[PDB]
């Protein structure tokens, strides 16, 4: 009546936002709409504080610790989540829920062929090769201040010989085809498994945890007391394997995110 749910410009965020909206409409007389194409963690933040969205469907602890809170990035998942929950309530009167069950981290990714030829297992293993590698990346990370490229080169001490910003969606074919040698992929993309790509271990733990949760203002929860119980039904229920399969249905089987969400909810009987 009517609850506006924000989605970041990722297939994953569209699937989860549609799944949550469908679950609310299954249980209650609330109407839901989806506010798509929010560009970033910061965009979703300001939209929560100014009333443009009532629920942010997918927020990530690693994005909010650096970007929003300007805290030093905690590297343990459970600690990072508890610190995020605490500060979001204190600073913003926002409720950062427990995780849906999956984490979507940046991951340096190569073809199995390249990994096998040069015995690549970790990010540190590419240090000696960096000047000769072509890196594909999304359109934000090169300029990102927390754990973006600037800080990466300082921490790992390597600089790639060529950089190639593109829509996140495009990196998977770029690396499989061999047009790029290495890409900064998102770990829940379903093409990593389907294309047989190799994720390199972040041995320095340069990246923080990116556990995913819904975030809602306390004022919205007070006015709609049934929302809390509905959101709880999705928590702890969607593991990374499941999220990759759902992303695959959109990016590989070319389904609408609303259709992928409706078929999952039907298969799993709306979580009860
Ligand atoms: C959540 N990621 C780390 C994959 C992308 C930035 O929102």
């Amino acid at each position: 009546q009517t609850i506006k749910i924000g989605a970041q410009s990722m297939s994953e965020s569209e699937i989860i936002a549609s799944m949550l909206g469908q679950l609310i409409e299954h249980h209650t007389d609330l109407k839901t709409t989806t506010i798509k194409n929010l560009g970033s963690n910061a965009v979703q933040q300001q939209a929560l504080m100014n009333g443009e969205i009532d629920i942010a469907a997918t927020r990530y602890t690693g994005d909010a610790l650096t970007g929003t809170l300007r805290m030093e990035p905690e590297k343990d998942p459970d600690k990072a989540l508890a610190l995020t929950q605490r500060e979001f309530k204190k600073r913003y009167d926002l409720k950062w829920y427990d995780s849906y069950g999956f984490d979507n981290t940046y991951a340096f990714t190569v073809s199995k062929e390249l990994a096998d030829q040069y015995h690549l297992e970790t990010v540190s293993d590419v240090k000696k090769w960096a000047p000769q590698l072509k890196l594909g990346v999304d359109n934000y990370w090169m300029k990102l201040k927390g754990n973006g490229y600037q800080d990466f080169t300082k921490t790992y001490g390597m600089t790639f010989g060529g950089t190639y910003p593109m829509q996140i969606g495009l990196v998977y074919d770029a690396v499989k085809s061999g047009k790029m040698d290495i890409v900064l992929a998102y770990s829940t993309d379903g093409r990593i498994k389907s294309y047989g790509l190799k994720m390199l271990k972040d041995d320095k733990q340069f990246f923080p945890p990116y556990d995913c949760s819904p975030v809602v203002p306390e004022k919205v929860l007070k006015e709609h007391p049934e929302l809390e119980g509905i959101i709880k039904k999705m928590l702890g229920k969607i593991d990374t394997a499941t999220m990759q399969e759902l992303n695959y249905e959109v990016d590989g089987n070319l389904k609408e995110p609303s259709v992928v969400a409706k078929e999952y909810l039907e298969k799993h009987r709306y979580f009860e």
